[PDB]
């Protein structure tokens, strides 16, 4: 007697919950309504997935419900109940129900249970960890030979099979209730979360000097470390196996930069894209590259000198000296020493910006200009120009120079020089010599007159000349041989 | 009960005692997706995940005294055994101790906390309260109408639904604190593209790296900036600046602070570096970029920051080595260019600096000069004009030299001639015997009269880089 009003409790609590998990499903399902009539693009799978399941769970459930009453009308009879049912039918009705050769229904409810459980296991997309637990929780498996119907409906009281069925239900509806879960959660798959929250140092010179100002904008980044989205960057698409990461090889000096925009598939369909701007600059590093015999300035004569620093401008640098006077000309500096024979510092100051670094001094030495060497500038007929540092010459071309000049050796365009004194020594028919002097630089009377009758062959000397170079002194040259000749 | 009716009792036990097992591992498995996501994001989540833990803490305590009724009411029966008796009835409703209230009243307290716990979907939560509700029929208590007349497994397959219940309850509400830490929407706040780069001033030759990336950040804030030892004040917009005193390594190293839209302030370390190196003074005169052919050239290349072990340098003409501290060059092609590629290697990198072009020459040919001590102690070197009879036989012969002090290389004469001039107006050429006089140019210079000239012509000399040269002249007047 009342050893049936526990199982027929038991039975009013699992009609309870099935009647509350029941409800609660169609809350989820409304929720995927409402959230189908805002942007149906491909909330339209979820949700006509969502309704295949509610199809199927619910033609399962009626089935076994015509199954209870069909077990509750093999007891008393066409008018009974399902809930209170009289004394206890423990192998009357619940097994020819379920297991009658004829019309047998326990192979149709586990077939129709397998038809809901591979359902299941193509309706779940995410969670296929979870997809495990949905079968385990249909498992169509008894005990030993018996079959699922078999020990679940052999020898089983008429109540005991119905808290069975209804225990079912109860499954059925948790499994749908997951899934429809699964669902609403997988409509939310790529919808921009919030996953890595860092903090980051952006400098804008990770290498600095003395002197020098570190600049660092330290900021944070909330990005998220799933989603992929398309980086244009100056002018072309950055390839999406860098994980947003643009790199580019420094090539000549200057200020590239970097422009573009991203743009991202949100997660109410629509694209939303960002524009960006920002700028990369690019130097080029030392090279004290310098001959240990650079390090000499000539005194009197203006010396060019090329100070250069990395990164900053030509206008910016600013050098001062010590011995002498050190002054910018365009791009290049000029100096001009005073004490001979003593070193000279050069002190180099930058500003970047709005503070004067001060550079590594250098220690240059001073030394006085070369002396020149004499030569008859000659050219032959054929137009060309020659230097003439002694030896055999014409008289036509010794004549026509006019004089003695004076020119470095490595002439290039440096130094010019001048003469202002020189004789010229011939010797007469007695082994005399006639030593007669110029008119300053070129060729006196006299002198052009001994030429004249020099005869083919015979010497004549350029002795005691002295010349003048730009620096104000002047000095002693050496002296040439010439031999006249014919031509 | 017949052994049918108890084996049917006990197959809805064991059906139940399955759906428990299951939604327990299938609550565990949501545990840790929560605290993975802590792991993460901790500021988000810390909320919803300590109430999870204390979800499952009251959440086991309360099956764990089931399971304990559970027992006491086997317990019962067994001693009773040594059927419909008050298995039931002697455990919950005991008036000395009957723990049928104290059942309902920590389901009333659970179902409390999961009020408590489920925020969004609250009618989610009145089912939650009903699937746990205190209510009889009748006069009677809810225990009293639960275990008043009914059997041992009955009384156990009850409080195993129960317990059913209570897990599928915890499951929801972790379902709902999951929903909750998702809906933690920061999308509200502007995103905008952020260009992140490692360096933003490079070298030439070098790469440029940066990631764009699109962060949510929040202007409306002053964030905290705490950066070595002080914090930055509130108007530089998080901007380190420093000036760089000593060269070395110095550190950047402090915290981030800002208050989140939730009320939890959001706080993130960092540690990065700058370093500091010499200042770079390029002084170079243009007039000066030459390199002598022939000699071994000197050159010291210095680079900032890296030691010579690592510098290498090449040139097109010729031959550039090593020799200590200085590298040396060797030119073999006059008149050309020559350009100098410097490599450095710094830190896993093999930089290609900037190519210097040198012009090359050859050796400038020396003066000549006759070394003389004067009688006063001194040393002279005598360069055309008026000499005694005795300074020019007791130097030897004729040297010849470098007029200026770039005296790393010093020449050598080979050969001369001394060029008298007869009684006749001819001339008396006369070789020399290396450098030194000839015994016919030193008896022809002891035949020379006070006033009379004679002059070294033709004096080829050998250079350090060993080609010879023909220098110029020399007048010289002998005097007594």
């Amino acid at each position: 007697s009342e050893v049936l009003d526990g199982f027929d409790k038991v039975d009013k609590s699992l009609t309870s919950s099935i009647d509350g998990s029941d409800k609660r499903n169609n809350l989820v399902l409304s929720e995927l309504n409402t959230a189908y009539r805002t942007n149906p693009e491909k909330v339209k799978v979820w949700y006509e997935r969502s309704l295949v399941l509610q199809k199927e769970a619910d033609s399962l459930c009626t089935f076994i419900d015509d199954l209870k009453l069909a077990i509750a009308r093999e007891s008393d009879g066409k008018d009974a109940k399902v809930n209170d049912i009289r004394r206890k039918d423990n192998l009357d009705a619940s097994s020819v129900v379920m297991l009658n050769p004829i019309n047998g229904k326990g192979s149709t409810l586990r077939k129709e249970v397998d038809k809901f459980r591979e359902l299941v296991a193509t309706l779940m997309t995410d969670k296929a960890k979870l997809k495990l637990i949905e079968q385990a929780l249909n498992t169509e498996s008894g005990t030993k030979g018996k079959s699922w119907e078999s020990s679940l409906f052999e020898n089983m009281p008429t109540v005991a099979a119905i808290t069975l069925l209804t225990k079912l239900q109860s499954d059925v509806r948790y499994a749908q209730g997951e899934v429809l879960a699964d669902l609403v959660k997988s409509v939310d798959v790529g919808d921009y979360r919030v996953n890595s929250i860092t903090a980051q140092v952006i400098p804008q010179s990770q290498i600095v000097m003395s002197g020098d100002t570190y600049k660092a904008n330290i900021v944070l980044s909330s990005v998220d470390t799933t989603q992929r989205p398309d980086v244009f960057v100056n002018g072309k698409l950055l390839s999406p196996e860098n994980m947003g990461l643009f790199t580019a090889t420094a090539g000549a000096p200057g200020t590239y930069p970097v422009k573009g925009y991203i743009e991202m598939m949100g997660n109410d369909g629509v694209k939303i894209r960002r524009d960006f701007e920002s700028e990369y600059f690019v130097t080029e590093p030392m090279a004290s590259v310098a001959p240990t015999m650079m390090n000499v300035l000539y005194a009197g004569i203006d010396n060019p000198i090329n100070i250069a620093v990395p990164g900053v401008a030509q206008q910016n640098v600013s050098a001062t000296i010590n011995n002498g006077t050190l002054t910018r000309r365009g791009n290049l500096w000029i100096a001009r020493p005073t004490k001979v024979g003593s070193e000279a510092i050069i002190s180099v100051t930058a500003q970047s910006g709005g503070r004067t670094i001060q550079m590594a001094k250098t220690t240059l030495r001073v030394r006085a200009l070369p002396d020149p060497l004499p030569y008859i500038e000659y050219k032959d007929v054929q137009g060309n120009t020659k230097r003439f540092k002694g030896g055999r010459l014409g008289k036509r071309e010794i004549l026509a120079a006019g004089g003695i000049k004076a020119a470095l050796d490595d002439d290039l365009l440096e130094v010019n020089y001048t003469v202002v004194k020189f004789q010229l020594v011939f010797y007469d028919s007695m082994g005399n010599s006639i030593p007669e002097v110029s008119d300053g630089a070129s060729f006196s009377e006299r002198q052009k007159r001994q030429i004249q009758n020099l005869g083919k062959g015979k010497r004549f000397y350029v002795t005691e000349v002295i010349a003048r170079g730009p620096d104000g002194i002047e000095r002693k040259i050496p002296a040439i041989e010439v031999i006249v000749n014919l031509e």
